[PDB]
């Protein structure tokens, strides 16, 4: 239907803006730290703490394949990767430290950004 396809045209339209707020969140996070998945290889036990991994690569597939429906999906992921690293590590930790840097840093993407999806609609 024609209606299917304005509905695909929203997503794409979403996709691309998340996809912008993507890389606008993860260049506060210099370093690299939540770049990539926690190796499980070299922190064996972690889903024995941590039952809902996410990693910057993860939610970038996820985008890809249109994963993503709304904001609200969006940000509990970005989420994930904050609250996971603010268990696992302790405050003492670089660990810690840049997953409150990256959530106080991102408060001001994800805040315009919820105003770009409400008024664009």
């Amino acid at each position: 239907s024609m209606e299917q396809v304005a509905m695909e045209l929203r997503l794409t339209e979403l996709t691309r803006l998340l996809r912008s707020v993507l890389d606008q969140l993860q260049d506060k996070d210099p370093a690299r730290i939540f770049a990539q998945p926690v190796s499980l290889k070299e922190v064996p036990d972690y889903l024995d703490h941590i039952k809902h991994p996410m990693d910057f690569a993860t939610m970038r597939k996820r985008l890809e394949a249109q994963g993503y429906k709304n904001l609200h999906e969006f940000e509990e992921d970005f989420d994930l990767i904050i609250d996971n690293c603010m268990k696992y590590n302790a405050r003492d930790t670089v660990f810690y430290r840049a997953a409150v840097r990256l959530r106080d840093q991102g408060g001001v993407v994800l805040r315009q950004a919820r105003r770009e999806v409400d008024s664009i609609g």
